[PDB]
């Protein structure tokens, strides 16, 4: 048939968008994905990438990881067991962890079986012409047509996908997608890249080594987690390396062997050496355009590969519009729900909206986790005269207790020190991406730091700290950074 | 002959949470000199506070150390769900660890504060009982008796009272086979059976710790003597928190109330309620309320005036009707909270030696129930604001999150209320309960302060996974208070 809506992909920005159009404007909606339930061979699936193989099973792996810390940290407080009779199964937390994704997908099938107005179609998904969309059997274009769906309005929500650098032996390596279905937990894993899900999995990998085992995370730059708090890249750095993860920067792989053990022999570009079972390449995502046929009705792309869109997320072909990772602004799931949503309001409903992309809040699940909102400081002393930084730093006491002495936790609060406005908050420890949710909130109140330092606190908690500091640590001043 | 009394712009009496603050701000941003006198350098019985206060003794800081300690339970049988085998049955629960680290922690803590005197210039500590002698004097004798010998004689300008409250005891027979949270802080083993009387954060608290902690065939029950425990939180929270606490296998007994209380011969503990009931326990702790603790400190010689209910009655500046005294913290029976005392101290030293005159803010403040899962909240609940607020927009949101399905915790139902003043939308109060609620809810302190509108929550964009951003996802209110009742307009 024909519809208002055909939606490329069934994911966090494609499943709201089809979601607003059929219940909230009785439209009729298409939505196609590749899959219909999680994992091989295509890994995202109905529900998108996050649901399937990324935030959703991370954060319940991260949580399987964090036992390792409890158990220990337990002796402590007085908790007493065989300690030489602890093993972590890798196989059950996947088990566990597929069996929650696979309801999910069940129950997002329910959702449109029993929705009128909005239907479901498996396959791939492409550009035909400037108002039809084929499905066919596979990624190939020559192959056989499934469908071809008539629509006035088109959404591209195909997400984005590894980034595998073509170094030789690149086809040794795995991604995230391959990670969470490993049959047996690596006992030496190498995992590639500075940013978050590097860092992620590396706590994941560490919690559930065997014995002898050993995490490597190895970054071409000095320090690992750029586009965060320095002190917090710094710290976590710290305590990676203080629950056992070997943290190699200034390192990056050249070449990948496979030995005939099933083993890797990484060579890196200094020359150095590394065997491990897995190497993970999480170097960063790309936009998922190339299965789309984008030529055969000129939308354009950015030099970086993203389809490029206005402010209103439609793109240079009239009715065809993109939102999500597609588009390579945030790459986060609820960024992609709200472009979703903001786009069906400006395009069947009467008030225009569009998304803002400053002051989103976000979380690393590292052990420990990191919570954040708004500006790092060297970017506000960039763009302002006077900069104050706000830093609190301690151990907290039941760290003292548990044995865990290198967890602090840490506070830091950037103003502009011209009129006190809250320019970013960022947050490192047990509880972080929780604190930082409503803290978004306040930044789009304009927040400054006297309503933080008024509020009264709730005690005994993590997140006072961020309503007892009215003092700044230190400043810059047109760019420079100093103590007074 | 005769010789000079050591003199002070302050003294203050009672170095806990308020008096402290005070006392160090008056110090150290105002160049006062400062007498801190209380009745203990460190920790424990005879007098359970000491040096640093309630909370730092025998209040927020020891028992978060205990509830912690009490978490482990569930975290080393959820973690199963995750995968970590390990052998169960050589789990053990040492409560006389868990009460040597804590009393260390204290300990370093009541040391750290005594430093603090020694190095700060004009700011100093004495040791005994402070009482007013006159207007201006403050005598502090060797006990609490008036008739005990007087240490010190102290010459003061001003006068602050800061000595907190105390657990209160019934007047019932056998009360003195009872305890309260001081002695529950210091018992030598865990006890097997225990009654927590009350139903208010102190008794729930400690309900989830002797539950973890108890020996094996243990029980513990918590009774109040109303029909739904912890009144002033939220109604839907209310009635999860007793369900999950008798999910974890604790006993909640509502509408009894003890009689009386006596001791069996083999020790244990015959309580006998108002309706007739019974039970059997080896140690019943009476935590039904806390009054303040005026009784020491002799103010019929200076004739300060006590509220109907006893607390020391002030104005919104912290004074009494006599001059340059002045009372802050738990003595005024306002709001019972650490950082509440520590904001009136604050604000009294500001307005009395600062040039900046500031009255503490009781609404909108946040606070904690650190129940396993905990509580936070800040701000009115519904059937408050329904009085108030000719409109009232409710938004819930309720569910067990998935890692609980995972962990087997499936009573585990997280709850998030927002209530608003529906006519603008400005938010009125924020309900939380499940794991890092009184994290998530300091934010939300800061937003109620700028009068955040629900459009400011459900326009915030979500931090996913978090349990925090289902605040910023409610867009549709569940029900309405439109003049005191409730529907769906
Ligand atoms: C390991 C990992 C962890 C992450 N953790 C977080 C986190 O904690 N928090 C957070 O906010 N974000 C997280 N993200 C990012 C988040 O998953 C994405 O930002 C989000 O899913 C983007 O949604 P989208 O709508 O743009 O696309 P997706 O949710 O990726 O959906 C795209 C869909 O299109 C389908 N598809 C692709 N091509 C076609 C085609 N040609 N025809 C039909 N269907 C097609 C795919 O099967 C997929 O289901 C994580 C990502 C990863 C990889
Ligand atoms: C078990 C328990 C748990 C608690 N948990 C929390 C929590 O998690 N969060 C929270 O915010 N609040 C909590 N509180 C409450 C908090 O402890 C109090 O609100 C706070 O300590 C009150 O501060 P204050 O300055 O009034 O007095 P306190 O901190 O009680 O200090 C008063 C001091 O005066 C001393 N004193 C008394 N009489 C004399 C005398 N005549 N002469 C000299 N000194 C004297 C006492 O020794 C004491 O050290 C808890 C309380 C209890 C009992
Ligand atoms: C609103 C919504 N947004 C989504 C955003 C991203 C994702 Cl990955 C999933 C959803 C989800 C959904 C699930 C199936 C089809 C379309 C949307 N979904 C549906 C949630 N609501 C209900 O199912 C519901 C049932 C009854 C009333 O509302
Ligand atoms: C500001 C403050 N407020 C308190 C509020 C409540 C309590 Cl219970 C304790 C304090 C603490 C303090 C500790 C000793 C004497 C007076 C104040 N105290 C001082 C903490 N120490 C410092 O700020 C410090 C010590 C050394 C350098 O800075
Ligand atoms: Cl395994
Ligand atoms: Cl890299
Ligand atoms: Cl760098
Ligand atoms: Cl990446
Ligand atoms: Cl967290
Ligand atoms: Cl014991
Ligand atoms: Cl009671
Ligand atoms: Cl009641
Ligand atoms: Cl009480
Ligand atoms: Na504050
Ligand atoms: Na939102």
């Amino acid at each position: 048939k024909a519809f208002d809506l055909v939606v490329i992909g069934a994911g966090s920005g494609g499943l709201e968008a089809g979601w607003n159009a059929a219940t909230l404007y009785g439209k009729r909606v298409a939505v196609v994905d590749v899959q219909t339930s999680h994992g091989p061979p295509f890994y995202a699936a109905l529900g998108g990438t996050c649901v399937n193989v990324g935030c959703v099973p991370k954060k319940l792996m991260v949580t399987g990881a964090q036992y390792m810390d409890h158990l220990r940290e337990s002796a402590g407080f007085g908790w007493e067991f065989d300690g030489s009779s602890v093993k972590a199964n890798w196989k059950k937390l996947i088990a566990a962890k597929n069996e929650a994704v696979l309801d999910i997908n069940k129950s997002y099938e329910g959702m449109f079986n029993d929705t009128e107005g909005l239907d479901f179609f498996l396959g791939w998904g492409s550009l035909e012409s400037k108002n039809v969309v084929v499905v066919r059997e596979t990624a190939d274009p020559k192959s056989a047509v499934k469908e071809r769906l008539q629509a006035d309005h088109i959404l591209l929500a195909t997400g984005s996908w590894p980034q595998m650098p073509a170094i030789p032996g690149i086809e040794h390596c795995i991604s995230s997608n391959e990670a969470f279905y490993l049959p047996e937990p690596p006992r030496r894993v190498l995992t590639v890249g500075g940013g978050f899900i590097s860092v992620e999995f590396a706590g994941i990998f560490n919690a559930y080594k065997p014995p002898g085992g050993k995490v490597t995370l190895c970054y071409r730059n000095n320090l690992i987690l750029r586009g965060f708090d320095e002190t917090i890249r710094e710290e976590v750095t710290k305590q990676l390396t203080a629950n056992g993860i070997e943290i190699m920067t200034n390192e990056n792989p050249a070449k990948v062997s496979l030995n005939t053990d099933g083993s890797k022999h990484v060579t890196f570009e200094s020359g150095k050496t590394l065997d491990v079972d897995v190497v993970m390449m999480a170097i960063g995502r790309i936009p998922r355009t190339n299965d789309l046929q984008l030529g055969n009705v000129g939308v354009k792309l950015t030099p970086k590969g993203g389809v490029q869109v206005d402010e209103f997320s439609r793109t240079n072909v009239p009715n065809i519009y993109a939102i999500g990772d597609i588009t390579d602004r945030l790459m986060l799931t609820p960024v992609a729900i709200n472009e979703g949503a903001a786009l069906v309001d400006t395009v069947f409903g009467n008030k225009p909206r569009k998304t803002d992309h400053t002051r989103v809040a976000s979380a690393v699940f590292s052990i420990p986790p990191i919570g954040t909102c708004g500006l790092i400081e060297e970017v506000a002393a960039k763009e302002f005269e006077k900069v104050a930084v706000y830093m609190s730093s301690f151990t907290p006491l039941m760290h003292n207790i548990s044995g865990s002495k290198y967890k602090k936790f840490v506070a830091k609060i950037v103003t502009n020190h011209s009129d006190g406005t809250v320019l970013g908050v960022h947050l490192l420890g047990d509880g972080a991406p929780e604190i930082i949710q409503a803290v978004g909130v306040c930044l789009r109140l304009n927040a400054k730091i006297s309503d933080f330092y008024n509020t009264i606190g709730v005690h005994p908690t993590s997140a006072e700290e961020l309503c007892s500091m009215r003092t700044p640590s230190y400043y810059y001043v047109k760019g420079e950074k100093m103590e007074k």
